[PDB]
DNA sequence: ATGAGACGCTGGCGATTAGCTAATCGCCAGCGTCTCATCTTTATGCGCC
């Protein structure tokens, strides 16, 4: 197969919570997170853009993301 | 009741005196890197009005 679902497996291996990615209601948060991880590279900048989403994942998980 | 009108070696040299583009060819040309990201686009691989 040409197509695949790599981001889903990356998230499930990083955040270790399948329920968030499988949830349809979470897709806006997911698109914004992908947007942040794509638009930026600097750890401090990514960390600042995602301070609003630090309550859904552990700080160590916030580090890994 | 007299006193003007009629004007040269130059040309052919040397020998100063002064002055100017052009034709031929050769040489020789600032360059070195990295990072970072960014987009494209191509080779192959899959579908019928």
């Amino acid at each position: 197969f040409n197509a695949s679902l790599g981001t889903y497996h990356d998230l499930l291996k990083i955040i270790k919570d399948k329920d968030f990615l499988d949830n349809e209601e979470n897709e806006d948060i997911l698109e914004d997170i992908v947007l942040t991880l794509t638009l930026f590279e600097d750890r401090e900048m990514i960390e600042e853009r995602l301070k609003t989403y630090a309550h859904l994942f552990d700080d160590k998980v916030m580090k890994q993301l």
